[PDB]
């Protein structure tokens, strides 16, 4: 794993959010955006993914939360890699006292790992079957997609308490229609896959001219949504 940058809460610490960067990026660059947001009371933990051989890049190593081969809709899910990063995020979040609210967010591949974490919390276990140890208050995905949508129904249907957790967890999906890295249709299908499987508190915000990056109008919606769903 890479080097982590932590943004100290400027006011009364009430929530801790682990924010996951995109492919080839690092946590420090995201820490410098998050610390400009009008969000006191939130501690930002920005880790950096391991520089991992990426099959999409012909095996070239770079920072990645999980391995990706192929860009098609049928591509393999690196469940082992996603569970490892989800368990890593969970370990980071397990450092707070019990009264601190816990969330996870990310951009692109980091958004995918954040959304996958939310489905592990709903399922109550990782993809390998180990129990999920942390109580997530929310998750945010910017310009990403939902991994392991194929198995989401079977995982949620494993328990009535899984469906209860899925129905209450607030999820924010943001995507730009001009995105040429992660196509906008993946944002719509991730929202549809979540809603179809019991996640009844999913908000999907679209921006028509937004590409594969962030804009202040998008981040302003993130701030308002985080303020409301964290109290």
């Amino acid at each position: 794993y890479g080097r982590t940058h932590v943004v100290r809460p400027k006011g009364t610490h009430k929530a801790t959010i682990v924010w996951l960067h995109g492919l080839g990026d690092n946590g420090t660059s995201w820490s410098q955006l998050l610390e400009t947001l009008p969000l006191p009371n939130i501690k930002w933990i920005c880790p950096t993914a391991p520089s991992r051989p990426v099959s999409l890049f012909g095996g070239f190593p770079c920072t990645a939360w999980f391995d990706v081969a192929d860009l098609s809709e049928d591509a393999p899910d690196d469940t082992e890699g996603m569970d490892a990063s989800a368990a890593h995020v969970a370990n980071l979040l397990s450092t707070e006292p019990a009264d601190i609210k816990l969330g996870v967010g990310g951009f692109s591949m980091g958004a995918a790992t954040a959304l996958y974490s939310a489905t592990c919390f709903a399922h109550g276990k990782y993809g390998n079957g180990n129990p999920y140890p942390v109580n997530l208050s929310l998750a945010v995905g910017l310009s990403g997609w939902l991994p392991c949508a194929r198995t989401l129904k079977n995982r949620i249907e494993a328990s009535p308490e899984a469906a209860q957790r899925a129905s209450t967890i607030p999820l924010l999906l943001c995507h730009g229609k001009a995105d040429d890295v992660v196509l906008y249709k993946h944002g719509q299908r991730s929202t549809d896959a979540l809603k179809a499987n019991g996640f009844s508190n999913v908000l999907f915000k679209s921006y028509n001219s937004l590409g594969h990056y962030t804009v202040p109008e998008e981040m302003d919606e993130v701030c308002k949504w985080l303020t409301a769903n964290l109290g």
